[PDB]
């Protein structure tokens, strides 16, 4: 018996179809993803195959202005109209906290919305209940697959999710779901789960009695053969993992962005073991047209996202590039942007006088959302500012110790290479790092741009001397694991909005060019 799983994950609000780094679609010609063109993919593959699944692995929110705008009730809408038959629940539909995901997306999806460890007190259990399932059994055919679903544990150091909403071990929680399924006489079972590529090959190797493991939230592109695109493949589609009960088991991911729809086809015996699997995620690429249907009702939806593309900000001569494989693993002029947008809006305040003269910045990668092109006559909006920063947090002054600054830069690079959020972006600092040595001892030069001295320069940072550093209130509360700059700090006072703030800057600019300059060196 023969089962075509299609999926998606890390969407992230990419309703329209989005240039090839995801960012705005300015070319329509070579425009990629959307939800109109998936909508052509999926019903192509539905006309030929009778036993389709279409299932999302979360991260649906959050990402562009159509989040900003409409809360989630784009999610539930044109999920709804692509006919989903389960979603797990992501990171990010927490982001407007527990009523953000309740009122919008929850109470208006037709589909079932997993996350069996996700566990509820207090009086939210009443309110909540049944709105979200540890598990779906689903008819497909006339057989039935049951579906399991997971959510970071992570969830609560990475959104709103609140304080009544307990985020158990994956592990721990899946297994007694697994377990009742198959006493159910369940024998075909999804695990669909937002943890990250690490925990989904842990679930396929421990969680006995799971078949197919389809996961998010790393952004993993896997692929078998030659790539269609610039992302680089972390390995082949479906990753097999052995379990430890000897049985192979298929681990997918389909990228990001509504890029690629995961197309895997497994073919299953008569007691639900997977003989075989094979498939690979299909580039959703202008040769796909959009459906037209779709496409007028984005349209319609669209009148309402378009007085924010009316004003323009400013004008960019350069590429700025905000992507996660620059932005996280080298200097990337988009982290450059935002750093001289924060200290020059700070400078400007002749109001206040402690922090009148700070020219130290930092600020986590991973905080960059999307590059921005320059190929529509270098014209910068609010929508492309919008998914650049999609948090809307402040950028935060901190006095810091140079031991304290030192941690956080060994700690920007502990575990580098794994596309990790917690690689920083500098400004008015000079950082050498060598990879080549053990972590916590990787930073081999750090210069900062004194201040307590007449003409500024790039002088050693001294272990024992203080700093006036300007930073996004996430690393300013230790978020990312930057524990030491919560802990250790001397002073930190709350500063102007995130997008306000860099707005203003290219506004008042007019023409940006960011670039790099060595700020970030490697040795
Ligand atoms: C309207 O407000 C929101 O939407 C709202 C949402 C959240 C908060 C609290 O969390 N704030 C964060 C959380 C994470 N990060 C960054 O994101 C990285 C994780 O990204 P990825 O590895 O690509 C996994 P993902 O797909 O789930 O994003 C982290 O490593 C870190 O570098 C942040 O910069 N911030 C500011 C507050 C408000
Ligand atoms: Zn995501
Ligand atoms: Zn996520």
């Amino acid at each position: 018996w023969e089962l075509t799983i299609l999926h998606t994950n890390d969407v992230h609000s990419r309703l329209e179809q989005t240039s090839e780094d995801s960012s705005k679609c300015v070319d329509a010609s070579r425009c990629m993803g959307g939800v109109a063109r998936l909508f052509t993919k999926v019903q192509q593959i539905r006309r030929a195959e009778p036993n389709v699944l279409l299932l999302d692995a979360g991260d649906q929110y959050q990402g562009t202005i159509w989040f900003t705008v409409y809360k989630g009730a784009e999610v539930a809408h044109f999920m709804n109209a692509l006919r989903y038959d389960a979603m797990a629940l992501g990171n990010h539909e927490f982001d407007n906290g527990v009523e953000g995901l309740i009122e919008p997306l929850l109470k208006e999806a037709k589909f079932p919305i997993l996350s069996a460890n996700i566990k509820a007190k207090g009086p939210l259990a009443s309110q909540i209940s049944g709105l979200y399932l540890p598990y779906k059994v689903l008819p497909v055919g006339d057989e039935v697959v049951g579906i399991v679903g997971y959510t970071s544990k992570e969830t609560p150091f990475l959104s709103n999710p609140g304080t009544n909403l307990v985020f158990e071990d994956e592990i721990t929680a899946l297994q007694p779901e697994v377990d009742k399924l198959k006493t159910l006489n369940v024998n075909k079972i999804i695990a669909l789960g937002h943890s990250g590529f690490e925990m989904d090959k842990l679930i396929a190797q421990k969680v006995r009695g799971v078949d197919v493991v389809v996961g998010g939230h790393s952004n993993t592109f896997l692929y078998t053969g030659n790539p269609p695109s610039k992302e680089v493949p972390a390995g082949k589609y479906p990753f097999i993992v052995t379990s430890d009960d000897g049985r192979k088991v298929p681990v997918v991911q389909a990228y990001a962005f509504g890029k690629y729809l995961g197309y895997l086809k497994i073919e299953f015996d008569e007691r639900g073991n997977v003989i075989s699997s094979h498939g690979n995620p299909i580039l959703l690429d202008s040769s796909i047209p959009e459906d037209p249907s779709i496409k007028a009702d984005i349209n319609k939806w669209r009148i309402k996202l378009d007085d924010y593309s009316t004003q323009e900000l400013g004008k960019t001569i350069v590429y700025l590039d905000g992507s996660s494989q620059s932005c996280r693993f080298r200097e990337c002029n988009m982290g450059n942007l935002i750093c001289d947008a924060m200290i020059n809006n700070n400078l400007r305040h002749t109001d206040e006088m402690f922090w009148n003269h700070v020219s130290m910045c930092i600020l986590n990668g991973g905080g960059i959302r999307s590059p921005i092109d320059e190929r529509n006559d270098g014209t910068i909006t609010w929508e492309n500012l919008a998914a650049v920063l999609p948090f809307g947090g402040t950028f935060d002054l901190v006095q810091l110790k140079g031991s304290t600054l030192k941690k956080a830069f060994e700690h920007s690079v502990h575990r580098y290479g794994q596309s990790t959020g917690e690689f920083l972006q500098v400004g008015g600092i000079h950082v050498v790092y060598d990879l080549s040595r053990k972590p916590g001892d990787r930073v081999v030069k750090l210069d900062v741009l004194c201040t307590k001295c007449r003409v500024p320069s790039y002088d050693p940072l001294k272990m024992d001397e203080v700093y006036k550093v300007i930073l996004p209130n996430f690393l300013a509360n230790g978020g990312d694991g930057f524990q030491m700059i919560k802990d250790e700090l001397l002073r930190h006072d709350s500063g102007d909005q995130d997008i306000n703030v860099v707005s203003t800057y290219i506004s008042k600019m007019k023409v940006i060019y960011p670039a790099v300059e060595g700020r970030i060196k490697f040795s």
